[PDB]
């Protein structure tokens, strides 16, 4: 059992196992566009002796964090291990050696999604974003007086075929990402395989529509056995305008008896109806997973709430130093000491704060954070809170 | 059609028409306990003339708001029009009257439970609790090593009998109404009516038992035909610790495959698990709706967060008056005013605003509140959100 | 294995064969009732010599057909065998042995419901109504322009306690049993029976409320497990005005989503909404079978069509003779021949054809009636055609 | 906003709101053998300006009526709107400018199939076929002993490939297209569409087998999903004898639990059973709907039932002009006149009225029709009725 860089002559082995573990994984071309953002020696694999019985890698990402901040990221993926060689510390070494390299590399944080909700917390992931699906009954669905663009004349929204508008999309959505804490950077590659997964498939997904405005697109399908439920897969508005635009839009689908999006906790959707009822929580799930990597630069790095006073304070995160934490005017400035601690955490708890999904009151109340302070939690709370609700930008 | 206030020969034709309205409505005895609290002019009878064919009342009530006020609350209730008399505007007089008769009392606030999400917007009431259904899958529920109560020896949690231990649960949810946004005064009544749907029912539901700790309770009885799930009917803890302990009492009950429960979207039951994605959001609905009938007292009587310096604004609320609105020090001055709004609303959205269930920002994107300032709007945000969570006491 | 008129010392053994074959047969108390209609010599038993392994009565009962004219009628029912004495020739020396009684007592039709629709037709008895199961989607329901009933002012309608009422059931039945074929004459311990139904039972049926009009009255429970349909046991209209105000008042059951009713196929309902597919056919089956005793007696009671002109043939049923009939001005004539048969049948056939719920046309092509003349053909389906449509008193 | 005559450009943009309007719509090859039936003309758009934002377009039938008439019928079909261009009256508008020239055109009758029960009765269209599935549990199924075709020897009907007897279907076809009200013409290029359809799919639909009778046909496939269902997708039968035979062998699918057939509700198949009920009414709907275009051409056109005696009325459809109606030896004179209406009906109502599948009683039971002598109301059910059962030929 070594564990190695793998060479051009382990990735038939790496595809066999990918296959063997993700549903997802039709073959070799399905790794082929994300392969061109993992870098040299972004990859490991485990070989017994041989052949591949563990693998991990990381994608050079790019994450917008509260305050329009982009990091470089290291996005944990194809992480795989052979159903023969289960309960033999094969995920651990993986995730030591990446960690290792990802850290020596300058990456301040790490990121990935989990397959299961037990795995990463103890390689100090914590889930930083929070999936809601929202499933409408269009049929009984009506805008409140006060939604956007209730006046008679012109749509300002186009229903289009999504290979013929590229450009529109890719703008819209650069715009997005840079906006909206959560936001990932989507290279061309990534492009290529969307507009191609919105062909039919034969005995597969239908054909995907988009609706097109100038600050918005939707991309939905109907749904291939539930032919009267249409899906978005995705909806990407930099406007309150192009957000309700495209919603009328899809409540004007009179095919359909329902419309489902995975969307985040404060989707508006619900008020822009006259019954917010209509939009059921039908799912709710963590998204993105996230590591700090340097607690100092990925503190020091996100913009802080501009609305709570000057305040100091001495964190630990458990096995990541101990910081004299002053955050004012919506900055931090993050230093070593041995002053005694306020505030300790695990890495993951960290994480969970990080984008402003969780509020630190929250994890103190599950004893995830210990501090003798409430005014300090209280201040905690209102500085890690994002302006902009944080969303998911698509899986990796 | 006469709108009068019912004399004792009106409420055998007012059981009549709640028994058609309402499937939990057995009889009389149904309406004896939760009567005691209606008081004198509290009702309003519809007659075709004489028949009842509407009805509508509201109980004295104390809800305890942000800053761990308590204010006289107008509890609507009994609301039911007879399906003879639809699209007649008999709710809509009903409603007025009552409205009318509440607001010469001097209450500042009334509130409901909602039958349908797109009735009550359209009379001032704006959803204003969160209804947050967790489902857990126990037989995989580990607790995190961080989670409270985990040491070896005596538990600090019994399981009871609940009628033999009525005192103990008064005294917990007594303190627990009166720190808990949301929370509601729970009269004498109320405890005779709880104790006994405790009781197994023929062909009906089945024993609730109690998990009972010095700092909170957990009432808790199995599904009527799912004989896997236990359904924690109520859950009231004082403390972190009281929380920690019982739910893992509930993980304890080896018989069931999953534990639900009515909570709020910021239980941190997940936080004390090794897998924060076993406690499935499986529903989510509005809880309590709020309408301020007194913008000035409501705005006053709260506290506010102490995190957001001093600042000033003109809020219009549509039909309901324009205001100075000054807020610093946690504490709101709020003043007649005929200066520009710089913030206009409905009265169901003020009502939304006023427990922290919902951000001033959320509903601006849903254009249900108007401003050209976003640094007002991430103020109103800050100050309007509540240090403890809003929670829902129970239904009425 | 003897055939006997029960004495009092054998309706023991008969209960409990009763209990055994029948889920409804609760205990003795559920057969009082309906016992009182049993004539002196109305039952058979046969006992294994003893006790009690068949058994099967007739009923007195008044039968509305075509014409409004009233039969006496036998009502089989109570026929079971014991599972232990099947394919013994028990049910086959039962029927022939009631039949014998029957005809020698002057009936000249016999009636039943039927368990299943394979076991009766060999006996002679023809499926002669149609149930039809209607479920109204009720929240998308709106009535038509041309629908009665739409003015503003006072409902004709009521919503009232069913047992409070009787009186007015009572006549407004009987009005409508007398003009529709189909009727069945309601005695009095039948209406004791219907309105103890009507009370709520101890984990069983849900509480029934009446909709009471001048000119009809709908009976109506909310589902015992489906807490959103209600299920309409009964609707009896004697003017269209009552059917549409009727449903107007069940339409407003604003807490339901659905509202079924067991009717018959040419329910005018679809017709007075908007969208007629609201009234979605949910289910259908044979209601009550008709056999004929005396083939003239039957023919020449019943009233024809005066559209058709006066005819002549010759008809033979199989078992049952041949007969001169003649049909003109509404009247038959139907007197023994040996002239040649242009129609022959089987004598099911007849009673299916009787009450008009099955066209001679349709029982031909399935060759069930055979003739060499198409014009003989139409002028049958036109002359045992029902001015006013067929439908099902109750069951027994 | 403009509403022309699409060009050979506008057909892309109308492909894409076929596309997202239908589930059906794989592609232009779906609407290239239909698409042969539209005449000159037959068709508009609605471009935004430009872009298609609704279509709709009619097809040159065939359709029979009872008397074995045949009428030149438009086929109104491929009507979409734009989910963007929602509430904007763009289906008015267009539907007013089809009938227009549909008018103009000199055709006597309109007709679709409805995607909804409530959007074209206000545009005149009323239902006029009833769509009736059957569902028989084969295995407990027996043929009666009265059914034909119950003898010992050759069986007259043959398994076959569809592709290789396209001859023989198209002439049983044509014969019974001119016997059925209902039936329609079936040009070849609808042929080529049903023969291509009856292929095996790549993971859509299974294989179509034929049973082939010198009298009739069956076309049915094993459900995709449910291997023990074998769905008739179409059933043609010119005699008695040949509907029976083609029975007893899809009876004979002795791998199947289920066989469905979407047919007419005078389906004789209950009746050649011993147990009528296995022949299960598993759903019903709407079919064909008319709209009558030409009010005195088409009453004159069609036949009526010889057994009514001559009688004359006046006429008025709502819109649509009054007329002197005089019915005698199964033929109908229409003339215009000013006397007093005696009948009263919108447009969609007659439409519904024409095939027979509706009684004049039954509308006006609903008050869509209105007269005050019930005499009239029996001459007009028992004249409009028709000899042989409507039935549906084949969707478009
Ligand atoms: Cl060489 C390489 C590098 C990074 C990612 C991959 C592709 O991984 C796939 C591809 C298809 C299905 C499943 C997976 C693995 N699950 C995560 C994931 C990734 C991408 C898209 N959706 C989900 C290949
Ligand atoms: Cl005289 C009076 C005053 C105020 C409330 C009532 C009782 O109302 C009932 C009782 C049982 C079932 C349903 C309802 C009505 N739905 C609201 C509700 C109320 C109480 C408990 N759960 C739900 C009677
Ligand atoms: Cl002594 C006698 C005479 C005639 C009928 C009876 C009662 O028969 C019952 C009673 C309850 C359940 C089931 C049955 C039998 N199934 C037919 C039926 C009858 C009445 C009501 N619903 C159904 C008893
Ligand atoms: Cl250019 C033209 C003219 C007339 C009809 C068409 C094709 O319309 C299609 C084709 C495939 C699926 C759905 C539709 C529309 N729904 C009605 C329909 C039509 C034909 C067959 N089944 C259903 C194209």
């Amino acid at each position: 059992v070594t564990l190695c860089s793998p060479t051009e002559d382990d990735w038939p082995g790496m595809f066999l196992l990918a296959a063997a573990s993700f549903t997802d994984f039709i073959g070799p071309e399905s790794a082929t566009a994300w392969r061109t953002l993992v870098p040299t020696d972004g990859a490991v694999v485990v070989r017994d002796g041989s052949e591949v019985v563990g693998m991990a890698l990381y994608m050079d990402l790019r994450l917008t964090v509260p305050g329009e901040v982009v990091l470089p990221t290291a996005g944990l993926s194809f992480v795989a291990v052979a159903p023969t060689h289960r309960r033999r510390g094969l995920l651990r070494a993986m995730c030591a050696e990446l960690h290792r390299r990802i850290a020596d590399s300058g990456y301040p944080v790490a990121a990935l999604h989990a397959s299961e909700g037990g795995i990463y917390g103890r390689f100090g992931y914590g889930p930083a974003t929070t999936l809601h699906e929202l499933t409408v009954d269009r049929r009984f669905a009506r805008f409140h007086a006060d939604a956007p663009g209730g006046g008679l004349g012109g749509s300002s929204v186009r229903l289009v075929r999504p290979t013929e508008h590229r450009g529109e999309f890719e703008a819209i959505y650069e715009r997005w990402r840079q906006q909206v804490p959560g936001g990932l950077l989507r290279p061309q590659v990534l492009w290529d395989e969307l507009l191609a997964e919105a062909k039919a498939a034969p005995g597969g997904d239908r054909e995907s529509f988009a609706l097109l405005h100038p600050d918005g697109y939707a991309l939905y399908r109907v749904d291939r056995t539930d032919l009267k439920l249409a899906r978005v897969s995705e909806l990407r508005a930099v406007t309150a305008d192009a957000h309700c635009a495209l919603w009328r839009a899809l409540i004007g689908l009179d095919s359909m008896e329902r419309i489902s999006i995975i969307t985040h906790p404060q989707d508006p959707l619900p008020h822009l109806l006259t019954d917010t009822r209509l939009a059921r929580t039908t799912w709710r799930q963590d998204g993105l997973w996230l590591r700090i990597m340097n607690v100092p630069a990925a503190l020091e790095a996100r913009g802080y709430a501009h609305e709570v006073g000057e305040f100091s304070t001495v964190l630990e995160v458990s096995d990541g130093g101990r910081f004299a934490l002053k955050i004012g005017d919506g900055r931090a400035r993050c230093t070593p000491t041995d002053a005694a601690a306020e505030i300790e955490m695990d890495r993951d708890v960290l994480g969970s704060l990080y984008l402003g999904a969780h509020r630190a009151s929250t994890l103190a109340a599950a004893n995830r954070l210990r501090t003798k302070d409430s005014q300090l939690l209280r201040r905690l709370d209102a500085a890690f809170a994002s302006d902009v609700p944080v969303q998911t930008a698509f899986e990796f």
